[PDB]
């Protein structure tokens, strides 16, 4: 599946190079620009557990998911991963728990020590 493909072919985009966030570009984006710390970023996403059985998608609305990049408003893996993305890029991320919900998890949906997968489409980004 797409998770195993990220395991096997994904780029490790962590500073520690600990394979905690692995990335495949599924669709190439436009130009060269990637978002700055503090930029408002606008994405669509589909997320799911690898180990267990849980799925959620932003397209559950015609409303992009928005956050401020690099401010700890989202799990660590998203701050790391979305920073690398160009406008219009789709990427797959496979995320070890250290870069997500760790040993606590987020009960009941997300167990302890859970690996997560996301497909992210970076729609746009804009400064304050
Ligand atoms: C700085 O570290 C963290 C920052 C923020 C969080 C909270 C979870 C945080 O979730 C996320 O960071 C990730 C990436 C952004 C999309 C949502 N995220 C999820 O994990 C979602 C997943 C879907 C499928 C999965 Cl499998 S996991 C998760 C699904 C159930 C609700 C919690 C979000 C979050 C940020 C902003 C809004 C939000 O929900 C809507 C709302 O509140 O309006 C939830 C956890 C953090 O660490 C555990």
């Amino acid at each position: 599946g797409a998770p195993a493909t990220v395991t096997e072919q994904g780029e490790d985009i962590t500073s520690k190079k600990d394979r905690g966030v692995l990335k495949i570009v599924k669709r190439v984006g436009n130009g060269e620009e990637t978002p700055m710390i503090g930029d408002k970023v606008y994405v669509h996403y589909k997320g799911k557990l690898s180990n267990g059985k849980k799925f959620d998608s932003s397209h559950d609305r015609n409303e992009p998911f928005v956050f401020s990049l690099g401010k700890g408003q989202v799990i660590k893996a998203w701050d790391i991963g979305v920073a690398t993305m160009k406008k219009g890029e789709i990427a797959h991320l496979l995320i070890k728990p250290e870069y997500a919900y760790g040993s606590a998890g987020s009960l009941p949906k997300i167990p302890s020590n859970a690996t997560l997968f996301f497909e992210i489409e970076l729609l746009d980004f804009k400064g304050e």
